[PDB]
């Protein structure tokens, strides 16, 4: 499923990412935008190491989720890496603050630095009444 903005800002509001380990909403909606652009099917194979970044969020296969292709994947979040190329994002959100829950924070993923992180976000979340 695509996102439309402001439904996904609601609904991320909803699952509890508002502030989530310090992690305010609108740069929350500034990963998944850059990663994937709202896009929960969107999946990425790097062929240089073998892992797949899977949903909204781009979550590799290494460390969170298991597809059972990559070579010494830790299975983190404890999930089949399908779960985060569903419709319903309440699993991709859990293990988002799995991730987070690790010293590096959000900075986990270098797109956040690259198009996020010290800029103007809010744009993300501007009337979408959240």
């Amino acid at each position: 499923k695509v996102f439309e903005r402001c439904e996904l800002a609601r609904t991320l509001k909803r699952l509890g990412m508002d502030g989530y380990r310090g992690i305010s909403l609108a740069n929350w909606m500034c990963l998944a935008k850059w990663e994937s652009g709202y896009n929960t099917r969107a999946t990425n194979y790097n062929a240089g190491d073998r892992a797949t970044d899977y949903g909204i969020f781009q979550i590799n296969s290494r460390y969170w989720c298991n597809d059972g292709k990559t070579p010494g994947a830790v299975n983190a979040c404890h999930l089949s890496c399908s779960a985060l190329l569903q419709d319903n994002i309440a699993d991709a959100v859990a293990c988002a603050k799995r991730v987070v829950r690790d010293p590096q924070g959000i900075r986990a993923w270098v797109a956040w630095r690259n198009r996020c992180q010290n800029r103007d976000v809010r744009q993300y979340v501007q009337g979408c009444g959240v």
